């Protein structure tokens, strides 16, 4: 039941084992749903350093017809 | 759960198409970060290239593609910039 959804391609997945670094769009087929943090390292303090996680909003259009498959792809899945 | 470092031959690419007032930031190139897992409910991961061209349907060829995440437990085994992946 679980309809395939597209990643918007300003999600894509850097795969370099297999040939270089390639970047591929991303299907989910979700079971969970999943988020997607940015974490870097700016809450700087006199001493120490902190991680800020600011969440990123991925848009994600399930797919209407296999025809608008890519080529090629990768196929996340998530139980 | 638990955090789970994935290699760096898998990254997420995230690319700014334009700037925040919209200037055009195109020829810049994606951005690559290492992805961390908060892994509850597992997860999987296949290429795929259409294959059976024969117009009938179109088919598509699963690879699966070797997943080498490993267990972190220090803070500076943390990159200063990633991305955090969180499934339930
Ligand atoms: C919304 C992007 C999901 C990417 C998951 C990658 C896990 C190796």
């Amino acid at each position: 039941h679980p309809a395939l959804r597209l990643v918007d391609p300003q999600i894509q997945l850097a795969v370099t084992r297999m040939v270089g670094p390639k970047v591929y769009p991303i299907i989910l087929r979700l079971g969970s749903p999943l988020s997607l943090n940015m974490a870097r390292k700016t809450l700087n303090s006199l001493e120490d350093k902190a991680f800020q996680l600011t969440p990123i909003a991925v848009q994600m259009t399930k797919l209407a017809t296999t025809e608008e498959l890519p080529d090629e792809f990768v196929v996340v899945t998530v139980k």
